């Protein structure tokens, strides 16, 4: 069962359609990979659901009263304030976005333990219940070595469990102990966990996480681009939690953590936009040296990258992005796309939050191990309906990914028949 | 088979949603009308089509352009521009909707054949292959009685036709000699054909439509509300037309009218807007005069009640109305909500652009017609899922009426589901006295 | 001393220049009539303010939240509370402009008075401070005569004078009595006075006219186009007020009237708007009886012929047309114009709210008065500078009237200058037949 | 003379004014650095001309209609589309801000002479007509060290002359040579020369400086901010294109460089983007090879931080940015101010395009040298009428800097009476 959208439509981007016959030669074009195919020429857009969703009409309007002062603007301290109202975090940085929170965050926490307590570059590293490509990657450009401990179940897509973006608790006990505690820098907790398809973690969890890290001293930095959706599996999921409000749960869930980053081109659901926050003075010191090099690369703190009207708006998303009936609906979406498929014989992972990841690996098992089977489905996946898709041994899943109140039931049931005309050509 | 949006989704506005407790009480304080709900209180509102759906991107940033002048705006320019385009009309007036052309042509057209032809205004009657309301109202305020030429096709929710809507040209044709062709002030070519449920009416039956009035002189107005959806109608039934565009069928079926008035608030998809345009320079008399009444009412007639920024959006507007896979996605979504409720057993009308027909009569067979049955089948539809739907013999039918781009096939489902729960019940439902 | 504007610009609209030669033929093919130039041809606009100034952000933004409801919008009760709250009154339609709110009372009042009082229609008299163009027009259309009982001061560009907007109090509860209060549909209380050249009314004024009023108990209107500019000038002039602000003198005033009729275009800053709003339950019944009209003439009483985004918009518009800071800079924009003429020896009348008025008669004295010498001057600062002004016997005076938040103190000056190479000249200026 | 606006104003931003009892107040608490007052408490706010400025209808129309596709969308094309016809330049790469086209443009640059010339980074040297402060910072950040090598007159803000933002023809030429070519990673143009007050680069001078990159086959940036003020005071200042239009003076001008680098929240009148741009095929290597570190810092290079509405918007702000009767009005506006003050004993630089620079050593020569002159100044004139400026031996100028169609003759009227108040009471 899709959920009926709790919202009326207002603005619509028209799309043209194309030949069969065209995509072939759009496929060639951009040389077998759909990640460098032209808008125009695709009809569904599954490329990420980053920054591609619809906004709300309070949202629109929040554009239109942008201060765009350089220092100080009023914009900026509306931004500050939903941050405080819906985490309780009293510091605010805007950055563009999450790509650039994280090569912030990520240089002041390694000069700060190695201040503070002897961090040894050469022996650092980080932790998480699993981290995302650029925060790994920006931890790695940094020399940061990281390490995932998720649990068992994370990626085992033949099986379920309620909360499998959970932090592995003695595995992270364990890394914080071989490695030292002086060397590590940081402790990154995803929610929820993007790469293993948006699975959740629980309040529990991060409680015992937080447990942790607080023994030891390390940061913990909340990465939040689908905080929303996280607390809606919390109150979906956790027994303890049913009757909590999605901003109550927010709350109580922020308050195991040091600090915020955020791309809010996700949950927030702006087409622009980021956060580094820090909760207390007890990190006002790392706010501080943070500020000091957003100037360097984002701009001003101020605004750190955005234009007025993106701190307005998303002074304002934050609260449109955590609606309840909005959460029930994007998820179910996501889950009656994941439920057609299964119901194909297309297998793929637990539905998450925002995406529907297909084991590639299993629908094409006779596309060998060496010659890349999503992008080889994903490749024919545009061929016979113009989707596009994307998929970047763990597992390879071909990634569905649903950019938010974008796509209607009619485009699911779209993406189900072509996946069904694929499955039954597939011996190709 | 409803076919997927032909656009990605860019903004939206929330809704609430209510319990059955509180829609029991919203149904009474508004006093069992679904008229008077509140906008809050309603998750589906299918009360009108007019000015209720989404608007392109191209329209939105069309609003940002606006050149305000109180005379002579390029934003004006920029309207009048499209028209010609589009309809191959010389002359352009803007107005805020189709309420305010028709108070303007009516009166002019009126004085017209009173100079001209000498009209008995106490014997006059204008004709239409079917009047709107406020066409009608306009029509009768001025004192001219008002006739509707259907054929006998077009109520008939029983069999199905290729265009209900045309002109019964018999009729018209005797009519017109019945009354005496002096004191024919106009006749009205409304196409789609509203009250029918959206109905079309094909170029051919325009053709004849026009020769009869050549004949003796009469000017046309092509009321002008769902011309996009018509001309949609026209490709895919008539023969003739197949192959040709929106646009150039668009073209043709303005050569069999003398002037247009429109509400803009349809198939040109903008939240306000109307027009009142003339053909060529045989009408300037009727535009100059038209302009002089429009100052009175609507303003001067550069902007005629429409700021600057809805006349840009309009002049896009009329555009982005006639894209093809944007009316072939809409009528059918339309008619999928019509096959959804005729498969459980709901009696329509033919389904035509924008709206499902009920017949409120058959689903409710106990209910004495005279407890107005549709009325109460609104009420219902309401207390069970919060759905709007409005009724205002040749019918009492509710009127499904969906606005453009705003609902989906998912919302459609939820309609016929409540329906599929209304007909499993109708023998505990209430008449209304 | 034209103080500096208490906003930052935010979004310019650009405009082109036009060569001496280009505008010779312009003015020509568009009759002599500035008038009918095109918004392209012109530098600075100063035929109206109506419509043509700018809005803030925060009502750019309002445009993007209507609910396009057919009945009932949220968008119509955020309409009504911004009334309520300011205004204190009760009840509220919504219609397009000015033009169209009094479409609607001008025929209610006067069927009103026909039933109750026995009104003798081919009797009837409306009185007002000074009836605007619009309004005399629709009095006049439905069959009232008006008559004007301003006070001796109000025309005389000679004499100062604090409120040359006040009625007249003996010639208004004479004519109320050499009438007949029984034929007597309605007062009008125009504030600012317009016609006069935005001339303001006083409080103490506005309670004794009301005053008159009850006593024969006939409905007063408040003609509202520029409430905020007058309640600025109660505050600056009106020695009991001095310390009130704005929003408080404009609920002061509001209880000397019964209902008030808006063109929203003027003081609350945007495009498109208007209101029709009764102040308390003794008005109930021309408030339905008003509700049924709308629906006919402008659209259902819950959006009365705007779309969602204007109800929004003037929502706010009402509000941040009240702000202080704003009202004292555009106030002192116009004063400063007025007297860099005055300083060029070009006779004004007193400085109202929104406009200069220019005494064409005696910058140019020896062109026959018959030949209309404002209108002369009007082509004359078109020929020379590009500058749209127009004239539309107490005067002839060339109406400079300018928009809201547009123009600057250098577009003043500029103004400035070419009045005085036009008074340099005036021996060789052209009459006009 | 202050030109009329060849604008209709249309949607204002209110602001309110403050006591000169809480001015005092606000500048303690943002402790005597007008730079951390918050906007609120400021009237005419000339902090910067980046990002401050009005925007035109058309541009706002341009946010309605992005499409915020994440790989190849019409947007994207749409504004290289703009650069190609005004530049001539056949690659684009959006990026969020300049701060931001730096931090790509640089560590490639200088790889590429490292690989293919053996640049030594120990020994690298970098030339411009005069560095920025962010294109310097971002030059030392990656190690290499700066020259600037402007003429004589430049700072001289006692005498006036038609170019002041020139390269040194024989300091660039000796440099080069000086250091070797092959450790100059490249030569920044910069147009207008923002440091010495905007002022700006003849045709001739760029035509001449090229040949001498070409001679050495350096790499030339053109760092374009206000590339379109300096069109204007060419078409003004330079006898052979008097009867040039400034689109035709900007693509001469852009022959004379190899890309471009560019902040658009100035002359191009965004209140965000950037642009990285290559001229042609000599330079795809180059493009390709930014295209790869875009990704890391700003985002997909078809966006490279932008939102799809910020792509539209740019691409219509580059046209905008350039119209004649603008710049007429900006940059004499700029004059009158400039002029107001001379006129009252106040010295300034000769006026640039974009900003009026006081010497504020000069007004106030009692309070002495190492005591901070514009800063004590520009605190004052806070402290009187609520007007905002910064000041960032070669000159200690306070920087009053004018965004674009924001404020009109009265506010400058305004900063001349201010002026006229601090200047009476400058033995203080």
């Amino acid at each position: 069962k899709h959920l009926p959208e709790p919202f009326r439509i207002r603005v619509i981007e028209p799309v043209k359609r194309t030949t069969r016959a065209y995509r072939e030669e759009a496929i060639i074009k951009s040389g077998m990979n759909p990640f460098l195919l032209d808008s125009e020429d695709v009809f569904i857009d599954l490329l990420t659901d980053s920054g591609t969703g619809a906004v709300t009409q309070s949202m629109q309007a929040a554009m239109m009263r942008g201060d765009e002062a350089y220092s100080g603007s009023r914009s900026y301290y509306a931004l500050a304030e939903s941050v405080k109202n819906i985490f309780g975090y009293q510091y605010t940085i805007p950055t563009h976005q999450g790509r650039g929170a994280e090569q912030i965050y990520i240089p002041v926490l390694i000069k700060k333990r190695e201040q503070e307590k002897g961090l040894d570059r050469s022996k650092m590293v980080a932790f998480s219940n699993y981290f995302f490509d650029t925060t790994q990657g920006h931890s790695q450009i940094n020399g940061c070595t990281v390490r995932n401990v998720y649990i068992k179940e994370a990626f085992d897509t033949g099986v379920r469990y309620d909360f499998k973006g959970n932090f592995d608790l003695e595995g992270l006990e364990r890394g914080i102990e071989e490695v030292g505690p002086n060397n590590v820098p940081y402790i990154v907790a995803t929610i929820t966990s993007n790469s293993a398809g948006g699975q959740p973690v629980s309040l529990a969890n991060l409680k015992a996480m937080y447990s942790i890290a607080k023994k030891y001293d390390i940061p913990v930095v909340m990465d939040s681009a689908r905080f929303a959706e996280n607390a809606y599996f919390i109150k979906q999921r956790e027994a303890e939690y049913k009757d909590w409000t999605i901003e109550q749960i927010t709350r109580e869930t922020y308050k195991y953590a040091d600090m915020l980053a955020m791309s809010a081109k996700k949950d927030a659901m702006v087409p622009m936009g980021g956060l580094l926050c820090m909760k207390d003075d007890s990190f006002f010191d790392v706010y501080t040296e943070c500020r000091t090099l957003c100037v360097v690369q984002e701009g001003f703190p101020t605004y750190g990258g955005l234009e007025g009207g993106a701190m307005e708006r998303l002074a304002v998303g934050l609260y449109d992005g955590m609606n309840l009936d909005w959460l029930a609906y994007r998820i179910a979406q996501v889950q009656y796309l994941v439920d057609g498929l299964e119901e194909i014989g297309v297998v793929c992972q637990q539905a998450g939050g925002h995406a529907a990841f297909v084991d590639a690996g299993k629908l094409l098992p006779h596309i060998p191990a060496d010659q890349f089977p999503a992008q080889a489905l994903a490749c024919e996946l545009y061929k016979v309906a113009g989707i596009r898709a994307v998929e970047i041994c763990p597992a390879e899943l071909l990634r569905l990914t649903i950019p938010r109140a974008t796509y209607t039931q009619t485009h699911m049931d779209f993406i189900i028949e072509a996946f069904k005309h694929v499955k039954e050509n597939a011996a190709n």
